């Protein structure tokens, strides 16, 4: 805390003045050049980083966003677990607490992706409807849009 986090990569195209207000709510300006800003009633409060860096707490709602300023990167923590990244060429990343990965691509096209069965590797979904299934073996499973099932073997 009170240090800024690290910027993330998206994935692969492949002194201390704490100033109460009349309402109730809190303003501390840090040594650093901090500004932490805490709601009236201490539900909502927004860290404002030195580096121009946004954290937003949300008690009510159960949500920790961050902004990164220098790369305009957005960061949702929820309460069940799931972590929403997004870029800003619309790329969005979840992360769930199982270990479940899904980029959101900005051609409309989804990869899933999750190493616990890993029977089948890595799951499309493109714009069309077109779903393909990459297995560990190297075989592929094509549904297309239309009914057709195309089954790739070695």
């Amino acid at each position: 805390d009170m240090l800024p986090r690290l910027a993330p990569r998206p994935s692969a195209a492949v002194f201390k003045r704490e100033i109460t207000n009349a309402d109730g709510s809190k303003d501390i300006w840090y040594p650093n050049g901090n500004l932490k800003k805490i709601s009236a009633d201490g539900m909502n409060l927004r860290m404002l980083y030195f580096n121009k860096d946004i954290k937003e707490t949300n008690i009510r709602e159960g949500t920790v966003k961050y902004y990164y300023a220098e790369t305009n990167t957005w960061h949702t923590s929820y309460l069940d677990g799931l972590e929403i990244l997004e870029f800003p060429n619309g790329q969005t990343e979840h992360r769930r607490k199982d270990g479940t990965v899904e980029i959101h691509f900005p051609n409309n096209s989804i990869k899933i992706v999750d190493p616990s069965d890993t029977e089948k590797l890595e799951e499309w979904r493109y714009a069309d409807g077109t779903h393909l299934v990459q297995l560990r073996n190297g075989d592929k499973i094509l549904n297309l849009p239309n009914g057709q099932k195309e089954i790739h073997t070695k």
